[PDB]
């Protein structure tokens, strides 16, 4: 929330169009657009007792869904202490049961990283 | 806003990932994503003397931003008795006040006809 409003601030600052999802089907928490890239960002995540992150099955494949519909490409946020990671969210392990789990392994992205890889993909486009 | 869901309704059906701008700089009311293809509608409009629906300077200028910054297709979207109708954006006239109007010339598309249009930018991103 306090997050949120950081993230999209933050991408707006970047040039991003954002837009947070309102609040049946999921819909990311973020959408952020820019000049043809689709980011989603999911802010929502459970933690097991050690503190291992996974999505719901139902939670995780309307996301996905959304992302594979819209072509954009989705993260996980993840709150670490004063910072935000993104997980690419193909880099989610999926469980037998359809969960989708951060395992500890797990390289985050910044938010700058983020906005590179679109930037990066904004110059492939063109060429 | 009955209007707003039934299109979301077939554009979600058409495959488009749907997100309704909640409830400011500007968000167009309706953003709809598909393979790539972002794209705009504005529902919220007011009528002139002459019946001509347009959009009020700061509105259109806002949606206008967002549009240029997504990369994405903006419409206004205008209902008729028993159908909606497309405007694409640019096809409005700017008032010397800087509002938008639809000239009554000007023979938006229908929901099918944005589909198709959407359809067509997919299969030209492929070749």
């Amino acid at each position: 929330s306090a997050v949120e409003r950081n993230i999209v601030s933050r991408l707006r600052d970047k040039g991003f169009a954002v837009v947070r999802a309102p609040a049946k089907d999921p819909i990311p928490d973020i959408i952020a657009l820019k000049n043809g890239v689709i980011i989603l960002i999911e802010m929502k995540s459970r933690k097991d007792i050690e503190g291992k992150i996974y999505v719901r099955r139902e939670q995780a494949e309307g996301i996905i869904e959304f992302a594979r519909k819209s072509g954009g490409s989705l993260f996980l946020g993840v709150k670490k202490p004063g910072v935000l990671k993104f997980i690419p969210f193909e880099k989610l392990r999926r469980t037998e049961t359809g969960n989708y789990v951060a395992d500890s392994e797990i390289e985050g992205l910044d938010l700058e990283d983020l906005v590179r890889l679109v930037e990066a993909k904004i110059s492939r486009t063109l060429d």
